[PDB]
């Protein structure tokens, strides 16, 4: 799909994700811009291999199933295409858990930089909620 501005973040809220494990609603929206532009079928391979999968960039190497990644935990337990399509329905509950890994957005690289010391409510503002 593509996604409008106002239109593709209407459903985290539709999945847990205000104010959810001590991130706050103005927090989220802004690195999907920053990860694979409102697309989610844009998925890349890194030098490091681990192909990552989804608006979300998420490397096969720890968390999902490609099978070119070997070694790999997987601890997801679900096929890394099992996001990209139209439907995300179940794609955040394991983003729902990479957090509770204690590292939180660690995991996540565009926002420690383009979402962090940010105006992020610029991001969620101007929108009905
Ligand atoms: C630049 C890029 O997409 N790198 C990804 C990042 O999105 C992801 O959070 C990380 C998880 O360990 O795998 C890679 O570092």
């Amino acid at each position: 799909k593509v996604f409008g501005r106002c239109e593709l973040a209407a459903a985290m809220k539709r999945h847990g994700l205000d104010n959810y494990r001590g991130y706050s609603l103005g927090n989220w929206v802004c690195a999907a811009k920053f990860e694979s532009n409102f697309n989610t079928q844009a998925t890349n391979r890194n030098t490091d291999g681990s192909t990552d999968y989804g608006i979300l960039q998420i490397n096969s190497r720890w968390w999902c199933n490609d099978g070119r990644t070997p070694g790999s935990r997987n601890l997801c337990n679900i096929p890394c295409s099992a996001l990209l399509s139209s439907d995300i329905t179940a794609s955040v509950n394991c983003a729902k858990k990479i957090v509770s890994d204690g590292n939180g957005m660690n995991a996540w690289v565009a926002w420690r930089n383009r979402c962090k010391g940010t105006d992020v409510q610029a991001w969620i503002r101007g929108c009905r909620l």
